[PDB]
Formats: structure tokens, C-alpha cells, sequence
């Protein structure tokens, strides 16, 4: 399977929370799958009170888009750092072997680009992130991470080897942010990326985030921007956290089959109320919806979710099933 | 198994750390099991220096009592909010499917009551807690959570399918508390529940608890109130944490068989020194005692346990076994 | 297997990060394995800016040395507290059953020594630490912990029962330190151990460490003191944390087979990017190197690793394998 001789294809990446089209089980043999990504430095609004962040993102989103291949395929990435950026960047893929995950071979300054190829020989969801020498934590907490999903060639399996399949996949990236506050107790605003550095590092050292958000901002996946599904659909929820632990939960649901450490050759666990994604990794859960209504998907440290921002919504269409749950007596006066 | 036609029974709930009588493996078929609980708002003393908390509890205890049923049974709960309370409450069962775990169908104001029924179709220990719209974190950290244990109809099993059985079950609820301190560095005391709100939320946002207690207060399960057992007994230790991670350990023991994510259809792990309960869940461990003496059961972040309060005792009767452990030479002068 | 009749041998302990010579699978039957350790109170330099810590260590190192036996063997330890120390100490082995892990039978004051024997009947890596009544957290965070590895008599196994073997073993101890800072924002220095107490306990209660180090100091295992291996070697990485959670990761590698809860009778997980060691435990991972170069081994909360100190290096000799990873186009000007 020399690589140079296998066929090559090109994927067109989409923005979170969707994932690009792909097949679960494939008949095909190894390919070289080609992708391109641009780093974008930009100032973004992260809450509803106008707080800003001097951010660093892959393709302009938080998280960066999810890339999907099959086990045995070769990933061939072109990383582009445009001249309007001010800093150098690179990429570390946790799914790759050697060279600090690719970081040593992808150091690009503003105005440069580079291309790397690596064999994706282990299946699972894996984090990728920016990692420049001496500036690692700051480039990651500023937004630069995302997920690489490597499917087993024959699709996902339960513990006895039976096939599992999903109808839809969503990708959630969770970000712990360290926004400095001034003498007045109001969040600071910075003219450039470099100006933010000094103060940010000071908040970082306290280990206490100011905000924790899904996909870029408080409320990113709530109300009008809720994820959607229907009764009877099976959804794959991919959740990444490149720096800090989190504990996802679906209020009104469960994780039917969950790979919390995110590595598909291991058997999944079933019926979980709440699962655990270790900082520096991505995990995955399947759930088949049985009841319609609004569901909340969140980090079940409820202060982190409701005070700091780690909460989203899934709106589901269908018909109520009164056997699973039914109101016998609505709220009413106690009997006197 | 329409529900309306199955037989119905009524359980009488007891206070932690005990659990109400129940059977492990049952011959019976699905029932509708009926329970009733009252919410009680009250001011409680949480340490030995007189610190107080404006608390919200199910049935007046922290945690709320454990409810036990078998897989396939239907839980039918009556939730009662007496007129002496000041706020509205509800309940979210993580063992239920739909309607935000039951929260949408149980919103009761002071002086009202409501009844919900749901099918318990997944086995394991599951957290339940209060969850009112816009006030979630505060009602949970104030004390309102507990555990629902759903046993598999044929009892608990080891990984090769062999039967496991316990002689006694205890339930431990761990609570992270955020009690405000004043200019003097002394804990504040509040006349009403509502008066405490503003300051509490400020301590919460720091993510640093003032106290972490088992079952309501520092020393709740120590010295005279230790849990009890005897050499040769097999105990089931149920441990819940509705908001924050913890890591239980038995000094001088192990977890023989442990379900850390708390879901009985998965195989347990064996011989654990320390296990991990994710915030927003309940887990379970079995241990058979082999040596008499005092054992400490605690959160093995030792600052959390010894400085903040997360430590209890188990006193065990029986005969010392010198093969497992023996003192060869007692403490004595080094040889000169 | 009365103990008094089995053969007895004596092991000679070495300093971290190495582990003393031992066999994986053994033909032998139960022995009484004898070890001796001295507690040493000493002031040590923990970073590169001269910060000091008033430390308490087993045999003068952080962590204490790893002790290795086989399942069914009896551990016989002599603990020695020299007259130049100021405090009393003891030891709690998480691998032992009864007497608070041995703590009640090993209380030695300066100038005394004691000998304990316990049966090592459960396999896995287990933490040991000092635990004196009323002073537990402080003696542990000051440096007094290490690992006891109990191998299964027939060596380590994969999940289908196939044999796994390693060529080299390293031991990493991770320590969260709470060094007080003064009005000037400079770290305090203390003349004696007892003088440090009062202030340390105050930093501890904030739950926010000032430093988190591998093996004693920032940079202990970096650059010139990197761990070493070669392409084709299989290494066993043992990682202990007696007080706080951590999440290890090998940049450019994976955990081929990992026991995160560290208990060898359970099947390992494979292909992990990042794993989780619960505070109060030790875990183990195997990895076979496939590419030469420098690898970083660290806690993947990247603030904890790069700002606070939890990062080390592994330098590996061998020949680059261009199929796993290859640079297609080096960094260069974007095309105009
Ligand atoms: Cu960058
Ligand atoms: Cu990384
Ligand atoms: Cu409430
Ligand atoms: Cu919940
Ligand atoms: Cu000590
Ligand atoms: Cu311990
Ligand atoms: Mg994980
Ligand atoms: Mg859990
Ligand atoms: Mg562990």
C-alpha cells in the first residue's frame, strides 16, 4: 500500500455542527484523502453582552471542521497561513505517528503553506490542534482545535460484534476561555492579538475559566440554532475538548452506546447518564430518539453549563409515547 | 405491558445512609411502584463551628432517599411542595426518557402536588435532582438530589455472567457547597433562602467550594455515626454527585467489583484502589470485608477529604487474619 | 502458603525514573520479598528560578522508588525514620488489606524503625503514601508517595489473553505543589519544615497548585535528562498521582494498551490518545515506538503542562519510516 500509487480524492469541508458527507462501511480500499485548511486570526463576539475574544481558528470556525476518513487511508493536508495573519502556526494531529504529531513539518509563517501526509492506521475520533514551540497553551485556548474521525472500514460495532449505524452526525467543540477583567470588573477588549497575550496568561494560571462555550459562543446551539432530529433517528454526537475535562449529558436521554475515550476498536459502554471526555481528546456517543420535544445537551457540572456557557439544545419531531412517560395528575392544590 | 393493567405497590422510603428493603433477583413481572416525596426548604448546620446553609432537600435529608425498582417496572412518583416553602420545584430523573427527565411535568408551586409515571427500562444507579427553569445550579447545589437504583430482574452479574449478591447497601451523597464569607473572613448567615442567592452565585462562579460533605455535614458518617459491617459481609456502596467529579477510595480496602459509570448492563471492573464518579451521575461498588477495624471511605483528593469534609468511617467486627497482614517488628529504636 | 515457611529474598531499590530489575512471567512460587526504605525530610529546589519546597520523601526522591513483586508474594517492608528528621511518619499501601493500608502498624518517630508484612494478592500498579493521623494532606503533597507494581505471575495480557511483553519500564510520579507567595508576589522560603505549615494549608484550601511537576522539579525529565528508547522497543510507562487527577498523553504517539485504573486483571484499552489517572491511584500504559525523534510526555491540560511544569521528553533512536508520515511540500510562499 505505497501511498504514491493509491488513488487520491478531494473532500470539501463544511462548518460545524455539521460533518461532511461520508460513508460508514465502505467496500473500497485505501485512498489518499486530500484536504485543505486555512488558519484565520480574528476578533469574535463570544456572549450576548458583547464580550470579545482575540481568536485563532482553523477555517474561521470554533471548533475547526471535522475531517472523516477510514482506517488505513492516508490523510494529506495542506495547511495555509495567509499574509493578513500576524503569527506563525502549525498542526498536531493526535491520530498521526511521529514528528510531534506533524507539528515539526507544518510550521508556516504568514504567507506560507505546507502539505503533510500521514497514515490513519488507528480508528476513533482524535483531536487536532495548533502547537507552536513555546506558545502552545495560548494558541489552543484561543480556539485552534478540531476533530479527525477515522472510521473502521466495516463501520461501527457493538460489543458482541453486531453492526451499529447512524442517520446523522453532529460535531461539538467545547472551549474553556480565559478573558481578562479590569479594575471595574468589566471584560477587557484588545486592539490586536499580541496585546491580549500578557493579561490572558495571568488568568490561565489561575486555572479558572471566565467562560466555557460550545462552538464559539454562549447560546451558539440554543433556541433558533438548536440541533435537529426526529423520533426514530440515530444520531452520532462527537464532542472534543483539547485542554480541559468535561462531562456531557443529554437531559431526557442517554448515551445508548458510548466510546468516552473515543477509540472504536474498544467495545462501547451502554445506557450512560453522563460520560467523560478527558482534556486533550474526543469522544463519541450514539443515541436513538424515542420522544419528541426539546432536549438539552450540556456539561453536567451545572455551574459550568448554566453560568459559564456549556449548554446547547436538540429539537426533535415526532409522536409522544405515553408508555415511557405519562403525567397521571397535573400540578394542583394539595388536598386540604 | 400496558401499565394501567399491571399490579401496583407502595414503598415506604427511609433515610440515608440506609436503603429501603428490596429484593435482588425477583421472580415477579413488571409492577407500577408508587412513591411519594415532599420538598423541604430549611436552614441546616453543616459543620462543627456552626456554619449554616439555606438548603433545599427531598424529604428533609441530603441526599434525598434512594428509590429501588427492577428493570421494566414503572416508577410512579407523587411530588409534594408544601405551603410553608417559598419557591417552586420539580424533579428530573436521569433514569427516565423524555420531557427533560420529567421536569416539564412536575412543576409545583408551594401548596401543590403532582404525579408522574415513567418506565424504568435501563438498569443502573441514576441521579435525580431538582431542575427549575433558570434556577438549576442553585437548587442542586443547595442539596436537592438523590439516587434511583434500577436492578436487573435477575440480580447483579460479574463479567463472565456469574451471580453477585450483597448483604447490605448504603447510600452516600457527596455535596460541593459554596457558602459566602464576609469582610471578616467568617461565613455569612442569611434570614431567608432568597437573601442567600446573590452572594452564593458569586462563590459558585469561582468553581471553588467552601465545603464538600457526605450526607449533609462535616462528620456526618464519622465516629459514632460510622457505617457498620462484619468480616464476611458483602456491602454495596452507592455514591452520587450531581454537580462535580469525585474519586472514592476505601483506606485498607478495595472495590472488588465496581461500576464507576453506574450502569449494570456493562461489565464491572475489579480490584480498584480508587474509582471515579463523573459529576451528574451515580456509581456503585461492591466489597467483601476480610479484616476487622476502622476503615475510612473518602474522596482521594486528600485536601477535599480532610480540609473540606469528604470523609466517612466504616467500623467492622470480626477476627484479625494475620496472613493478609502482620506486624513483624513494632516501632522501636533504630539499632545503634 | 504460610508465609513463615516460604523463601525470602532481598531487593535493592533504585531511583526514578528507572525501576529495579525483575521478571515479567515467573516460574517460581510465592516468596517473601524484603525491602527497606528511609524517610528523608529535606529542602529542595523545584524550578529554575530557585523556588524551594520543604519536602518529605521516601529514600530522598520524588516520587519514592517503585517496588515490584508478583501476585501472591508477601511484601515485607522495613520503614526507617532517622533521628535527623523532626516529624513522625508511617506508610499506607493501597495494595494491602487492613489496618488503614498498614498505617496503624508503621507509626515511627524520629530514631525508630518498624517492619510490616502483607500479602500482595491483587495485581496492578498501586499507590503508597505517608498518612499520619491529622496531618495527611500535608505529608502527601510534600512529596511522600510512590508506586507498588504487582505483576500477574504469568505476565501481562491483552483482552483475548495473548501475551504482552516490555523491554523497558519507567516510573513517573506527578506532584501538585502549593507554595505560598508573599506581598511582593515572590515565593516564600522557610527555615524549617514546621514553619511552612500554616501558610501552605492556606494555599491548599484554594485547590489551585502553584506548580505541578514530574519527578521533583520543572524540567526533571527534559532535554539532557530525557527518557530514552529505540524504534522497535516496547516501553511500560507507570504514572502515579496520589492527590489529584491528571491526563497523560504522548505527543507523536499513543497508548497501545492502557490500564488507566491500573488493575491488571481487567482488560486494557487500545489506541488511546490521552488517558486518565484518578487522584489517589497509579496507572500504566504500553507503547512500541515506530519513529525516531523527540516525543513529549505530558498532562494534556496544556496550562498544567507548559505553565505549571507537567511535561517531560522521550528521545528515540532509529530510522524514519516515510509511509507513516511524510512531508509532501515543505513550508513555502503561497502561490501568488
Ligand atoms: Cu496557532
Ligand atoms: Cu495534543
Ligand atoms: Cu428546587
Ligand atoms: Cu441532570
Ligand atoms: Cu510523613
Ligand atoms: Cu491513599
Ligand atoms: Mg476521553
Ligand atoms: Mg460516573
Ligand atoms: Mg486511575
Amino acid at each position: 500500500q505505497d501511498a504514491d500509487k493509491l488513488p487520491h480524492t478531494k473532500v470539501t469541508l463544511v462548518a460545524p455542527p455539521q460533518v461532511h458527507p461520508h460513508e460508514q462501511a465502505t467496500k473500497s480500499g485505501p485512498k489518499v484523502v486530500e484536504f485543505t485548511m486555512t488558519i484565520e486570526e480574528k476578533k469574535m463576539v463570544i456572549d450576548d453582552k458583547g464580550t470579545t475574544l482575540q481568536a485563532m481558528t482553523f477555517n474561521g470556525s470554533m471548533p475547526g471542521p471535522t475531517l472523516v476518513v477510514h482506517e488505513g487511508d492516508y490523510v494529506q493536508l495542506t495547511l495555509v497561513n495567509p499574509a493578513t495573519n500576524a503569527m506563525p502556526h502549525n498542526v498536531d494531529f493526535h491520530g498521526a505517528t511521529g514528528a510531534l504529531g506533524g507539528a515539526k513539518l507544518t510550521n508556516v509563517n504568514p504567507g506560507e503553506q505546507a502539505t503533510l501526509r500521514f497514515k490513519a492506521d488507528r480508528s476513533g475520533t482524535f483531536v487536532y490542534h495548533c502547537a507552536p514551540e513555546g506558545m502552545v497553551p495560548w494558541h489552543v485556548v484561543s480556539g485552534a482545535s478540531g476533530t479527525l474521525m477515522v472510521l473502521p472500514r466495516d463501520g461501527l460495532k457493538d460489543p458482541q460484534g453486531k453492526p451499529l449505524h447512524y442517520d446523522r452526525a453532529y460535531t461539538i467543540g467545547e472551549f474553556d476561555l480565559y478573558i481578562p477583567k479590569g479594575p471595574d470588573g468589566k471584560y477587557k477588549d484588545y486592539a490586536t492579538l499580541a496585546e491580549s497575550y500578557g493579561d490572558t496568561v495571568q488568568v490561565m494560571r489561575t486555572l479558572t475559566p471566565s467562560h466555557i462555550v460550545f462552538n464559539g459562543k454562549v447560546g451558539a446551539l440554543t433556541g433558533a440554532n438548536a440541533l435537529t432530529a426526529k423520533v426514530g433517528e440515530t444520531v452520532l454526537l462527537i464532542h472534543s475538548q483539547a485542554n480541559r475535562d468535561t462531562r456531557p449529558h443529554l437531559i431526557g436521554g442517554h448515551g445508548d452506546w458510548v466510546w468516552e475515550t473515543g477509540k472504536f476498536a474498544n467495545p462501547p459502554q451502554r445506557d450512560l447518564e453522563t460520560w467523560f471526555i478527558r482534556g486533550g481528546s474526543a469522544g463519541a456517543a450514539l443515541y436513538t430518539f424515542k420522544q419528541p420535544g426539546v432536549y438539552a445537551y450540556l456539561n453536567h457540572n451545572l455551574i459550568e453549563a448554566f453560568e459559564l456557557g456549556a449548554a446547547g439544545h436538540i429539537k426533535v419531531e415526532g409522536k409522544w409515547n405515553d408508555d415511557l412517560m405519562k403525567q397521571i395528575k397535573a400540578p394542583a392544590p394539595i388536598p386540604r
